[PDB]
């Protein structure tokens, strides 16, 4: 029996609801954090938002030509007309993506705008048998589709150094910064690690181009089938620390942390 | 002959297009500014965005009850079920409005969220006969409706002190201004009227830094389809510009003619 413990963990802040179900145990919907749909701060982060520091394009079309400066900052625009990454996109070593912004001459519906349009896929928080909560897709997701952003509290490395919990940390890259999704986060905080992951994180710039503060967008690395759990590779720093305490349960025949 | 010089001056950044028409002269659509749908900065404004500094409500409903703590911040929520200001709203002395935010327990579709849902009314930039460009409504607007935000570049009082062009300034109160001269939305084109159909209301949404209210224009009366929008620029504007020109609003009670 699959109980519905929340019809929407986002309380309407996403384009569609993100329900939560539990077919495993009696645990209620998680409530020891606050859902936020965009990154937040406690202590101030001096993100450079001077509008005159944005690089921008002067395109008179839909930004599908090689002359778009935003595509050139991205090496090329990697988006097809449906917002999916081109097959040539390097999933193993992704470039920086510079989406168009409000300084550009183009319209809000131009080709180079995907992550700034926000989560679209139908996701569901659910109780796994042996890895706590996880996130699954309720629909087929084609390859190269934007799935969700890793959203949370932006903090300095020195602030991360003095927090007891580091199990919900994403390192952004001298002065380095982190997204801590422990106390404030979106759906991405519940995604478990997989060693052959169906999501890859991509560093993206949209409303600002402060290179210290990429936003982290997960794109699908393959066709994700309806019902599949999402996963990304937490990376070597997470496992250098947590491997002391537990081993990976992703179950991949190519698992690297078992 | 009414020429359509732009189907949408906002290039798709608003919920609806804002066309521009000219039935008066040769002038093409204005292009000596950059349209933005939300406030921007050049020099940094240290707006307090610490999420733990937000006051918030714990409502278990749609925030239509007497107990919503966000409504209490204005003594009460002033929005009805259609998002319009209650008849008792004091147009002559508007309170500060604190809308719900992401720290509240309520849902994103609660009652206390209007200005944060963005411009909805069907507006049009057009060429007036004797006041340059103006903005008109294409639809009837009932009283108390959110029409548009005064959007532009947030600058300090000392920065405004050294800017030559001051015809697109809105004063917020160590005071700040919105300068819509170089970056602005549709509101930068609204002309002054001495009996205005718009009133500016100070609103707080994603942050509650009292130095930086956002300026939301609400209708003071039923605005008729085709009517030009206007607000009262105030005494500081006319104390300065009265030296150069007189008011052309045409009101029989005009105060700056
Ligand atoms: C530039 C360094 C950024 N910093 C400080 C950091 N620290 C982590 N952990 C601890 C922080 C608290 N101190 C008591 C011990 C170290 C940490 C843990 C991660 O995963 C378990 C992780 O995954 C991606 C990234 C992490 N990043
Ligand atoms: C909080 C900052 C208040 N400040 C500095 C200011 N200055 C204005 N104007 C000038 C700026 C350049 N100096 C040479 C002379 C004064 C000004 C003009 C306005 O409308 C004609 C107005 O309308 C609402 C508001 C204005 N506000
Ligand atoms: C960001 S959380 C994922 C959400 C978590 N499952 C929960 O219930 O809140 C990361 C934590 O989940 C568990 N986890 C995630 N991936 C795992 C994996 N591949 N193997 C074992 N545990 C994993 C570990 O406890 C890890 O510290
Ligand atoms: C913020 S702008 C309004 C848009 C302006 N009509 C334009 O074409 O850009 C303010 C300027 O418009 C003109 N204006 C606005 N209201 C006026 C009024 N009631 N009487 C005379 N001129 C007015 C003045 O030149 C004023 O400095
Ligand atoms: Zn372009
Ligand atoms: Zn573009
Ligand atoms: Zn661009
Ligand atoms: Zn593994
Ligand atoms: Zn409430
Ligand atoms: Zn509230
Ligand atoms: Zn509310
Ligand atoms: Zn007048």
């Amino acid at each position: 029996v699959e109980r519905i413990v929340s019809r929407d963990i986002a309380r309407g802040y996403e384009r569609i609801p993100i329900p939560c179900v539990n077919a495993v145990d009696s645990e209620p919907c998680p409530s020891n954090y606050k859902y936020v749909s965009q990154n937040c701060v406690t202590s101030p982060m001096n993100i450079d938002r001077n509008i005159t520091h944005l690089q921008y394009c002067v395109c008179i079309d839909d930004c599908s030509s090689s002359n778009c400066m935003c595509g050139q900052l991205s090496m090329r625009c990697w988006y097809d007309k449906d917002g999916r990454l081109l097959p040539e996109f390097n999933m193993a070593e992704p470039p920086l993506i510079f989406e168009c912004n409000h300084a550009c001459s183009c319209w809000r519906n131009c080709r180079n705008r995907v992550v700034q349009n926000g989560l679209r896929a139908r996701l569901q928080l659910y109780r796994t048998r042996d890895m706590g909560w996880g996130v699954r897709s309720l629909q087929d997701i084609p390859p190269g589709t934007f799935v969700c952003e890793y959203v949370g509290e932006l903090i300095s490395d020195s602030e991360a150094d003095v927090r007891e919990e580091d199990s919900y940390l994403f390192d952004l890259d001298g002065e380095v910064y982190c997204i801590d999704a422990r106390f404030y986060g979106n759906v991405s905080r519940f995604i478990n690690h997989h060693c052959e992951p169906n999501l890859v994180p991509v560093r993206v710039f949209m409303a600002h181009q402060d290179l210290r503060f990429p936003r982290i967008a997960f794109f699908s690395t393959r066709l994700i089938e309806a019902g599949e759990q999402l996963g990304f590779d937490y990376g070597e720093r997470f496992w250098d620390i947590k491997g002391k305490l537990f081993s990976c349960r992703c179950g991949s025949p190519k698992c690297r942390h078992s």
